This record gives C-alpha cells, structure tokens and sequence, in this order.
C-alpha cells in the first residue's frame, strides 16, 4: 500500500487571465507555462486545422475575431434570457446563439460550423492548466480545487464543476476567490476569534469588494460589492484616446479608423501602464503608426493618474457600500488584501489605503496570483487521509 500521491493543483480560472498552483515543500509554487507566462490567457481559437488555447489563441485574436472565444466565465450557468447575456453579447464579436434557453458559443472550426456551451470553453481552458501542471510536475494530474467569484449561485458553481469533469480533472472542491486569497495570507490560521476581512479584487474588466468574517478557521462571506464593467481595460482606453487626441494635434490626421494602428497603439498603452507603476515616467515608440508616420512620445505618471482619475476613485463607492452591507465601520476591518494586476497602481493603493486612515494593504503575495495560491493550499490539506495515532 500507500503508493505514492500525486500532487493536487489549484486553479484560478478567471475571466479573462487563468492561474496555477502546486503546494509541496511546505510552499506554493505558482506554475508557468511553456511560453514563461505565469498566467494564461482565458482564451480559446478555432480554425481551419488547429484548436488553439492560451497564448497562442489571445496572440492570433486580431485577424480572427469571430473564432477567438474569451469571456466564457461571463455566460457560464446563465440562462441565454438573462440581462446580462444579453447586454455582453453586444461587445463580443464571436456569435452567442439560443439553445433552448441556454448561450452558446458558435465558431467556424475543421470545416464546419460549431457550437459549443459555456462549459465545454471553460474545459478547453481548464485543460490547458492541468497540461501546464503536468509538464512542471512530470506525471499526470488527477485532483483539483478550482475557484468562482463569491457572487456566484448553485448554477453557475455546477456548470464550473462540469468544466472540470469535461477536462478530465476530479474537483476537489469549489470555493469563493475572495476565499482563496485570504487562504494564501494564511489569515484562516490565527487561531481563536473573530476576524474581519476586506478583498479588493480589480482585474482586467471586472472590480469586485468582498467583506468576510474568520472565526476559528471557518469563513463567512458578509457582503460582496462591486463594479461590473471596470478595470485595466478601462485605463487602457483613457491612454488610447489621449493619444489618438495627440496625433491629431501634432500631425492633423485621424487615425481611429484604421483598426490595426489603433491596436498596436492600445498594445503600446497597456505596456506604458504597467511602466507607470514603478517609474514617475512613460515613453511610447510606435513605428509608422498612420501613413508612414513614426509616434515618439511619452507620459508622466500624473498625466495617466489625471487620466483615469475618475474611475480610481469610483473604486471606493463599492467599498463604503459593502461596509455598508456588512453592517461595519472601516475601523473593524483587521485585514486588507489586494486582487488583481491592476492593483499594483500606486494611486490605485493610495486611495484605498488613505480611505483606511493609512493602514496597511496585503500586496507581498502576487495579486495575479494569490487566488490560485490559496487554491492550491487547500488542494493539499484536501486530498489529506491521515488514520488517527493511538
Ligand atoms: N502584472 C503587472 O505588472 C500588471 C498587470 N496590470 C494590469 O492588470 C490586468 C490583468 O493583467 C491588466 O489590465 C493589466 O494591464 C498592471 N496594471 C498596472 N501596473 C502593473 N504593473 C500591472
């Protein structure tokens, strides 16, 4: 008996960007991919001869809209009625047909128009993770945790189990991200007494606000708030267009109407973004951007702050009101625990920690990845069988 366990993993599949993590040697160990990235993009691609995840498929998305599947998080265990389907599907170009009530995603693919659900998106994805585990770990890969957000109802956690099941992975469990994060801090593991905890999760797309309580190791979600439509991409969009206004002024030409130099302008943005997070100063090198045109310029961190000004401070609104909701003042709250890239925005940080009277904010473990991290904690103590000593 007692042939040796493989390793179970944690799996933060999100909406945009997925993550995973191995627990051994007393530590988590948060597993690039072959390309080195540490996540990977939530995306999957179809063509003529190949079904491509990850990189390879967020890489070709700008010839190939219509066949370049992302977002499938956003209509996983919904109904094809529901408001918010019905709102998305505006943004995405890929199809979302009606099956019985239920969304589908429909793709040209080998020869042949396909539709797929929400789920059978999620599992393509949830393989490539599981690959990725593999091929650090060198065996295969059985047991898993994977994580939703707190909001998510009985539909929507079934459908991310059936993901699994499709993807050939055993679930563990499913547990609440904001959950998973506060596992990664170890803020489960003080022992006796009550502990108030707030996440402040910013991403991609999406800004959530959840407020737990830790008593003995056992969590309760208290409130859960936030920003649906607000993130990352939105302080891309404010650096695009201050450009595409910059361009005008400098050359007298409009550029928004060519689709590939406003692409490779938003790439070059996003790069200068993550740039401003540790230096005061931007530059942006684009070579014939428009009619031949080289674009040579810079931006100051305050600039980009001005920029997106608004939309930073809105991110306090859903904290006040999970607050709110949680029937707490900001002083009760112990810990603070930072989610999601974008919040490495020092005025982003600022804001937050200014609004706690100058607190500090749990940032030491990764935002991209401490989700996936508390994730493959509890992956470890799960799979656990210890029998009782005499
Ligand atoms: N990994 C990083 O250093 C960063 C990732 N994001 C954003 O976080 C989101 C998820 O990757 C996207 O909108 C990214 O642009 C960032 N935004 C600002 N500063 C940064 N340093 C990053």
């Amino acid at each position: 008996g007692s042939m040796a366990k493989a390793a179970a993993i944690g799996i933060d599949l999100g909406t945009t960007y997925s993550c995973v993590g191995v627990f051994q040697h007393g530590k988590v160990e948060i597993i690039a991919n072959d390309q080195g990235n540490r996540t990977t993009p939530s995306y999957v691609a179809f063509t003529d001869t190949e079904r491509l995840i990850g990189d390879a498929a967020k890489n070709q998305v700008a010839l190939n809209p219509q066949n370049t599947v992302f977002d499938a998080k956003r209509l996983i265990g919904r109904k094809f009625g529901d408001p918010v389907v019905q709102s998305d599907m505006k943004h995405w170009p890929f199809q979302v047909i009606n099956d019985g009530d239920k969304p589908k995603v429909q793709v040209s693919y080998k020869g042949e128009t396909k539709a797929f659900y929400p789920e059978e998106i999620s599992s393509m994805v949830l393989t490539k993770m599981k690959e990725i585990a593999e091929a650090y770990l060198g065996y295969p890969v059985t047991n898993a945790v994977i994580t939703v957000p707190a909001y998510f109802n009985d539909s929507q956690r079934q459908a991310t189990k059936d993901a699994g099941v499709i993807a050939g992975l055993n679930v563990l469990r499913i547990i609440n991200e904001p959950t998973a994060a506060a596992i990664a801090y170890g803020l489960d593991r003080t022992g006796k007494g009550e502990r108030n905890v707030l996440i402040f999760d910013l991403g991609g797309g999406t800004f959530d606000v959840s407020i737990l309580t830790i008593d003995d190791g056992i969590f309760e979600v208290k409130a859960t708030a936030g920003d649906t439509h607000l993130g990352g991409e939105d302080f891309d969009n404010r650096l695009v267009n201050h450009f595409v206004e910059e361009f005008k002024r400098k050359h007298k030409k409009d550029i928004s109407q060519n689709k590939r130099a406003v692409r490779r302008l938003r790439t070059a943005c996003e790069r200068a973004k993550r740039t401003l997070s540790s230096s005061t100063q931007a530059s942006l090198e684009i070579d014939s951007l428009f009619e031949g045109i080289d674009f040579y310029t810079s931006i100051t961190r305050a600039r980009f702050e001005e920029l997106c000004s608004d939309l930073f401070r809105s991110t306090l609104e859903p904290v006040e009101k999970a607050l709110r909701d949680a029937k707490l003042d900001k002083a009760q709250i112990h810990d603070l625990v930072l989610v999601g890239g974008s919040t490495r925005i020092p005025k982003v940080q600022k804001l937050l920690q200014d609004f706690f009277n100058g607190r500090d904010l749990n940032k030491s473990i990764n935002p991209d990845e401490a989700v996936a991290y508390g994730a493959a904690v509890q992956a470890a103590i799960l799979i656990k069988s210890t029998r009782a000593a005499a």
